[PDB]
């Protein structure tokens, strides 16, 4: 059976992409810039925050210097950590925390591998902190997703190697580092965005120790 499950934070455990996006509209607000909201918002996920602050800049064809592009990266970023104050265990995904319990009595290891610079804190927030084993840190990590290299940390932090893991996460690029990293992945959302080849999940409700031992002895 598997010895492991290594999960994303923002997707699976809750949700950090509308703190992203408030912090961004927040920013653009205080700038004069029109147009930041969710559908636009879809060309930041996943792009650094140099790419996102160009892009933003791109809608009022506003330019800048480099002590002010400087500066407002540095303002996105503080105001996120100023709206993550916010969090709450009621920010917790549905199925998240049984799953972390029954985890946990079982025997059974638990791994943050999020490339969240805010990773402990959150969980922290959330009262999770107890059920995990490991945070593996984003820091420490050569390359981002789609490299499996966070998942290979957080496996290791807990002393598995991948194979002995589940990988949970909600992204493209999360799925393919997880396959990467020797671990067995099951998605969360839907088929049309993460392929038919892993098994997927609607949502995080059905992620429960049950289901993944089904997963797990199918494989
Ligand atoms: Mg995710």
């Amino acid at each position: 059976m598997f010895k492991a499950v290594l999960f994303d934070l923002d997707g699976v455990i809750t949700d950090t992409a509308e703190y992203h996006f408030r912090a961004w509209k927040a920013l653009a607000e205080e700038i004069g810039i029109n147009g930041v909201d969710r559908q636009f918002n879809e060309q930041l996920k996943g792009v650094s925050r140099e790419d996102s602050l160009q892009k933003i800049l791109d809608l009022a064809d506003k330019k800048v210097s480099a002590e002010e592009f400087k500066e407002l990266a540095k303002r996105k970023n503080d105001n996120y950590v100023k709206m993550i104050q916010d969090v709450s265990p009621a920010d917790v995904y549905p199925g998240i925390l049984q799953l972390l319990k029954d985890l946990r009595s079982n025997k059974i290891k638990i791994a943050l591998a999020s490339a969240s610079k805010n990773g402990p804190f959150l969980l922290e927030r959330m009262n999770l902190t107890g059920y995990f084993d490991a945070i593996a840190d984003p820091a420490e990590v050569a390359a981002s997703k789609p490299a499996p290299d966070i998942f290979i940390a957080a496996a290791h932090a807990v002393g598995v190697a991948p194979s002995e893991s589940i990988g949970l996460e909600d992204s493209q690029a999360g799925i393919q580092a997880i396959k990467d990293s020797g671990a067995l992945p099951i998605g969360v959302g839907r088929p049309e965005d993460l392929g038919d080849d892993i098994v997927i999940v609607p949502d995080t409700s059905h992620y429960t120790l049950e289901f993944l031992k089904e997963v797990w002895l199918q494989k």
